[PDB]
């Protein structure tokens, strides 16, 4: 059996991985070695210890990767590096994994001798898992996106801050709310007042999230005006599909909203050919076993297409499908997916399963 | 001075109108007559009393309008009907007002002898107030929208439900949150559990809003697959600009999020000609005194382009402006506007000021 070392397995992403791996009994087929950065298991900074492993799975982070990775491969280490961090995604000797979408790219890479595999951007993979079928048929000319991103994508503390913010907003009018005859505008003035108060906790987002939203995620790229988050749309979608030569335009705005762990996305998809809505749906639905097409019905949409429904599950619903007024080659679509699963730990867990097979 | 009757002035929208009118001393130039539907001022159902008025301003609602309106005009009444409700927006003898945008349409209508004026859809007017300049130059070929709509658009009770939901979510982990060393996944499991509980109050939205979102607003229109809310984008934008002959395509997805009273919108705008980003901004910024162009800078965007900042103000910021990967004629834009002001009471207040001038 393969000797696999794990780093950052105690973090939030790492913990989801450990849990999913237990659930699927992945540990039965490999020999796990756990590392730590603490000086209170092996040291994550001991290159010789890591050098003995066949595979390394890290959820530790980019700083860790940029530090340890170059050293280890510099020793001649011929093993596999499976990383969740973005650090290596855009390396020539690396491949971005999303096997239900790009297995063919993964296989060929393994044969080509690639030894570094990295999970991709959460919003990008959640998009591909949803509308992968369209890409598989080369039916996508371009795609405009508007995202509704969860706090988990920013971190555990960001999630807690969001929750604290929600608490304080309500507390500011807890009694008024109980009084069924109370004034709505007065309640409103008070909650907005607290949202704006000096003691309203916004250290992590740099702005209120609960009761609001933030149309900016990550650093700005002066070159295009996009934020790194929005940039990853074009860059990562194509590297995953292996189309850096004939790049499919993917762009839009990435916005943070008060959700815990599911990212939702509104798509304006330009199809290369006018096809009947029903044929589009069938194509969408048959690409993989997780995507789920939700009928353009109100009650079903309210029960299925929301963070409330998909949180903590591997289901990737896509609905509100219809043609847009701009023309029969313009498709509207809305999807919801869990950020910590297909958006983080799952792709990692699945490339590992293949490597130890 | 004109004799003006007011109906529904005690509701939420009505109250914002009364407040704004007081603030601007609008009552000094007209003779107000207040009505009520209660049987506990005049009766809103007394046609003869209403018949004596020069102008009628209603924030009462569509049911009221559809009931009383036809009766009154049936008596020969030659006065003005100013309505906030959507009921008459699409009537041939009616005009949708947004004077900073379509004053020319309003003036010509008054001369043509039009006697019914109606405020338009909140998202549509908030859009036009933001990017009106582009329309004024016939630079817009089409526009794809994705909205982040506030609870106030649905009603006062919906706002309270949103607040109660936020309260319960945090309460479900109030202590855990205080413990800086507590488990993030555990907290997450608990909040999601409460969100899904039978006692989680969702009577008004029919689904959780706090901690989530709802990609569906209003009834479905089997004909196009759009919801009435999404339909109003194409229909109302053009009737306001007076282009029902040469309709500019406006479509997208309308989604409800946990915000109190500001609607935000992500735009994918297709310009009819490739113009330099800086010329686009200047054009945007000079259309009206309320729109505000926010530089594509992070700190400024976090301070200016959010519901937290614009709530309760007449400011209509628009930012994140840049060209989209699909081509130099593809513009990205994000705007935030207060739903109860330019999205409801303000247009009404301003057409009134003109009518009593």
């Amino acid at each position: 059996m393969k000797n696999v070392g794990f780093i950052g397995w105690r973090g939030m992403v790492g913990s989801v991985l450990m849990d999913r791996m237990s659930q699927e009994n992945d540990f039965e087929n490999l020999n796990p070695v756990f590392f730590t950065t603490s000086q209170a298991l092996k040291s994550a900074f001991d290159i010789e210890e890591l050098k003995k492993l066949d595979i390394i799975v890290t959820c530790q982070g980019g700083d860790y990767t940029n530090e340890v990775y170059p050293k280890l491969k510099a020793t001649g280490w011929d093993g596999y590096w499976v990383d969740a961090a973005s650090a290596l995604r855009m390396k020539d000797d690396a491949i971005i994994v999303l096997d239900p979408v790009n297995q063919h790219v993964i296989s060929e890479g393994l044969k080509k001798g690639i030894k570094t595999f990295v999970g991709g951007n959460c919003t990008v993979s959640l998009m591909l898992m949803a509308i992968g079928g369209l890409f598989e048929k080369d039916l996508v000319e371009w795609i405009s996106v508007a995202t509704y991103q969860a706090a988990s994508g920013a971190g555990a503390k960001n999630m807690r801050e969001l929750l604290s913010q929600m608490g304080l907003l309500e507390q500011a009018v807890s009694s008024e709310l109980k009084d069924p005859a109370s004034s709505i505008l007065d309640i409103e003035r008070k909650v907005t007042a607290k949202m704006r108060a000096d003691n309203f906790p916004t250290d992590n987002f740099g702005a209120a999230l609960g009761g609001s939203l933030i149309p900016w995620i990550d650093k700005l790229l002066p070159e295009t005006g996009q934020t790194k988050e929005e940039w990853k749309g074009y860059a990562e979608t194509n590297k995953i599909l292996g189309l850096s030569d004939n790049p499919i335009p993917v762009d839009g705005l990435c916005v943070r909203i008060g959700a815990l762990r599911c990212h939702s996305q509104a798509f304006t998809i330009k199809l290369k050919k006018d096809l009947p809505l029903e044929e589009i749906e069938q194509i969408i639905a048959s690409h993989n076993e997780w995507v789920k097409v939700i009928p353009n019905d109100k009650e079903i949409t309210l029960r299925e297409l929301t963070p409330a429904k998909v949180t903590g599950t591997l289901s990737v619903p896509v609905g509100r499908l219809r043609k847009l007024a701009m023309g029969p080659e313009y498709l509207a679509a809305f999807t919801v997916g869990d950020q910590l699963l297909w958006g983080a730990a799952e792709p990692v867990r699945r490339i590992l399963k293949q490597l130890v097979a």
